[PDB]
């Protein structure tokens, strides 16, 4: 639909467009490259994923048209895709500073102000996505993305952005789906049901910026999950008092409230004051990249 | 509520991820039971360990594998439940070959029992297949068990597996009681595809890759699957077939209802029928 705001796969090696620069990262997702425009020289970031020889080119398509419709600010741009030698490279806008996590591994703790403006920025690419039917389903410091502006860009947009080994795992935690109804098959291809559980994971991350780690972070993973289903459980908060205000103990106390039913929408959390608070600007994370300089 | 409604082992029946379940005789009588053999949570308190046994006590019905009782014994929680000594319809059909369009619809009349007394109980199997449905000694059919709502312990382990670390999780997408986007007529579609796998060996689209059917089923215009050998059964088969796989689950059959549909209210269906099915077995 146009009313709502050109090929949609090249058959090229993106070497031809673009000359391949250091590696960013890699992992489950694939490989990431920064990478330079050969005519304007601008700079990108182009994502590797390798894929099966068996992979249907029709439901490729479709899954590069999700990528193609969905856009935000607060989102990685992305620009266009390429199919060569059994890879798929994704071109997308660059982030100069890496993840919030590769930043906080060096600088330490993030100011209540920092995580207040990253908070504001992720919601604002939150209600977008809600807005659109989907779930993004990973919220963490490792997938919120700082460029040299020092403006803050969700790395995906979660689930429906997945290809590769990360949707196959996905794809194996839904199980065989031949004998799902199909309203069971869209909640499995959506993965899930309640948007909510997103609004859940920011508040974890603002501790996560806080603190370093999220809230139990050394216990074992099956014991935090069984520690979820139980009647009496009780959802975690910032560790420390005086070191952070009531607006600050407040919004961590409304985005972890275990019932869903209870817990506001990512509109609703644009109109709490922490990040509603005047003084909220990318010169908050451009003093964070400048700690990261001069330590 | 009651107002309303040692051991020897001998070999083992099945395992996964929940556990073992092995067949054991009574040292007294020499009744057959089976036994599950469960690890229980670090975290399990004595409240937890309550709900559940007094689930699997309240959750009752000739349909379900049966409940005997359960102990601890070896840093393990024991389940006593009615031996299927057939094993499950997929275990029997990839011997005996499909099955007839009687067997099919005794087998669909039993399960549907099962469901509408799950459904009565606001419970959502979400988990009906030919290997999820067992068979016993006497031709009886019972549901392996009540659902996902009984495999809790196997989903949290399924999605640390393969979905990573809980930290950053919201509490809801792990305790999956009231799930939303469906409701308990997902398991009426689900048994007009296990009616389609026992009549032909495989669901429909078993060959095609899960995410592509995916994107298939959740297209606007979906097309039900139906059985593909259209000589072979009855306008009834063909009909119950077409209602249980109704795409709009607001226009789909309840499970009492389906229990009035033709094919499964027919006189003669009874368990001789899947005795002459295990008869196959022993002479293939
Ligand atoms: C250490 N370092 C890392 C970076 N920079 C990046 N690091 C990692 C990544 C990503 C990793 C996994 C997801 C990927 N996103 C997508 O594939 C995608 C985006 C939009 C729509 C649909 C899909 C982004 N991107 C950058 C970057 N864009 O600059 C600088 N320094
Ligand atoms: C090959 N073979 C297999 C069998 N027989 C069984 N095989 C597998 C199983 C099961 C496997 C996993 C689920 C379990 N059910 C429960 O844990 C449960 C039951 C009721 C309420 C709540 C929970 C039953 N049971 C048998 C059997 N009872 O005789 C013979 N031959």
């Amino acid at each position: 639909n146009l009313y709502f705001q050109d090929p949609d796969i090249f058959n090229r090696d993106p070497r031809d467009h673009y000359d391949l620069l250091q590696r960013l990262g890699g992992g489950t997702y694939g490989e990431v490259f920064k990478a330079r425009d050969k005519v304007s020289g601008d700079l990108v970031a182009l994502k590797m994923v390798k894929m099966e020889p068996d992979d249907d080119v029709s439901t490729l398509q479709k899954e590069i048209l999700i990528l193609k419709t969905c856009r935000h600010a607060n989102i990685v741009a992305y620009h266009g895709s390429y199919l060569w030698l059994q890879k798929l490279w994704i071109c997308m806008e660059f982030c100069g500073a890496g993840s919030l996590q590769d930043i906080y591994q060096v600088t330490g703790s993030l100011s209540e102000l920092q995580i207040s403006y990253v908070c504001r920025e992720v919601l604002q690419g939150l209600a977008y996505l809600h807005s659109q039917k989907k779930i993004h389903r990973d919220i963490k410091g490792a997938n919120i993305l700082i460029n040299d502006a020092g403006e803050v860009r969700l790395a995906d947009f979660g689930i429906s952005a997945q290809i590769g080994a990360t949707l196959a795992r996905r794809l194996s935690f839904i199980g065989t789906p031949y004998w799902m109804a199909p309203e069971v098959a869209a909640v499995a291809l959506k993965g899930g049901y309640n948007e909510l559980c997103d609004i859940w994971s920011l508040g974890i991350t603002a501790i996560e910026l806080a603190e370093l780690q999220p809230p139990l972070f050394d216990v074992h993973p099956l014991r935090v999950l069984f520690l979820m289903t139980k009647s009496g459980y009780q959802p975690p908060r910032l560790k420390e008092k005086g070191k952070w205000s009531a607006a600050f103990h407040n919004f961590i106390k409304v985005t972890l409230t275990a019932s869903p039913a209870a817990r506001p929408s990512a509109t609703k959390m644009l109109s709490h004051q922490l990040v509603s608070q005047p003084g909220l600007n990318r010169g908050l994370i451009l003093d964070l990249l400048d700690k990261l300089k001069n330590p």
